[PDB]
């Protein structure tokens, strides 16, 4: 009896995907979840993860590729590899040259999830829901504070979006941009932010407890769908704002010390089946990287331009760059300062 260990993002598979695989193959799956690239990266770099498959973002795979923590994926054991969109593979290959290490899973953007009616109640019918002004202009956050504001607990995403909003390179390599203007804005916003968290905001949006969030697209569409299924009268939407936004791929990868490689390839090949991955997209509201699967994805998902954005929106999207250690230090320090920004100090 063989057992396959998988480590994936929360809210990123259909409820029955694993059970269906277990029934088909007789392999027992131990499925665990994370909501942060930082948590996964730490485990990959500290020692053995004990996992057979993990799901980093592509830029994280790129950041640690030369550290040797992943092993190359034997495409002879992935007969359905051909189902992946070959043009999307060329884009992922910027992170994974010649697609040696990573299987593209889903693609999306980092934007604003919001309660349509509460935002309009607080900011008016002309609330700037097509703009980062909705959540990064202090005058707006002051008005939204009590209906609840959340930011992702992701320093790379948050600093990049703030830098872009301030008219800087979202991937600036200038330390002063982080310690100066980006920190200045974040500290002005901080008193109005209820929490920094990368997964609680889904149910909080769905239930009406948070009115604006920095969020990942499909997470927000899941919140919208949860509210609809609950018949709770809450209207959640998502915006890829006009100033641009981060875009990203998440990918499956195999840790270099994986125990059960054969079973892992069986699971990857299962995910390459068009019906399997389209069913996932239908439940998690994320675009997959499987060309063969597209016709099977629900119309509600395929036709949503916040899931599959058109070319004029894609032209405004940017990709996360891996930063040098000095920028990493200054960004991480600034993040800790921002998150602790409400605490009282006694040094004056
Ligand atoms: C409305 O269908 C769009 C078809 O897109 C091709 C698929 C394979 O790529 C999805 C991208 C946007 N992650
Ligand atoms: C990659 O293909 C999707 C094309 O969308 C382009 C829209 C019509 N502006
Ligand atoms: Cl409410
Ligand atoms: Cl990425
Ligand atoms: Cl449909």
């Amino acid at each position: 009896q063989k057992t396959l260990h998988i480590y994936n993002w929360t809210d990123y598979i259909a409820p029955d995907t694993v059970a269906n695989f277990e029934k088909e193959t007789g392999i027992k799956v131990v499925y665990d979840v994370f909501d942060s690239n930082e948590v996964l990266e730490g485990k990959l770099m500290a020692g053995s993860t004990g996992f057979d498959l993990v799901v980093p973002s592509a830029y994280l795979l790129e950041r640690q590729l030369t550290a040797g923590v992943f092993q190359p994926l034997d495409k002879s054991k992935l007969p359905e590899w051909k189902n992946l969109d070959p043009e999307l593979l060329k884009l992922v290959a910027k992170h994974d040259p010649d697609n040696k290490f990573a299987m593209p899973y889903m693609w999306a953007t980092t934007g604003i999830g919001y309660n349509v009616d509460k935002v309009k109640a607080v900011l008016g019918e002309n609330a700037p829901v097509d703009s980062w002004d909705l959540i990064l202009k202090p005058e707006n956050l002051e008005k939204l504070k009590s209906c609840g504001v959340s930011f992702l607990d992701d320093p790379e995403e948050v600093f990049a979006t703030v830098l872009n909003y301030l008219g800087k390179d979202p991937n600036s390599t200038k330390a002063d941009d982080y310690t100066g203007p980006a920190t200045d804005l974040l500290l002005k916003l901080r008193p109005n932010i209820r929490y920094f968290h990368s997964s609680q905001y889904i149910n909080d949006l769905a239930n009406g407890d948070i009115c604006v969030a920095i969020g990942w697209a499909g997470d927000v569409w899941q919140a919208s769908n949860r509210a609809k299924e609950a018949k709770n009268g809450v209207n959640v939407s998502f915006s890829i704002p006009k100033e641009g936004a981060m875009a990203w791929f998440d990918v499956f990868a195999m840790p270099a010390d994986a125990k059960n490689k054969d079973e892992a390839y069986q699971f990857l090949n299962y995910l390459l089946r068009p019906d399997v991955v389209a069913h996932i997209s239908d439940h998690v509201f994320y675009a997959n990287a499987n060309k063969a699967a597209t016709p099977l994805v629900s119309a509600e998902v395929r036709e949503n331009p916040g899931i599959y954005p058109p070319a004029d929106v894609r032209a405004k999207l940017f990709t996360q760059k891996v930063q040098d250690p000095k920028i990493d230090r200054v960004r991480t320090r600034a993040w800790t300062k921002v998150k602790s920004g409400k605490l009282e100090h006694h040094h004056h």
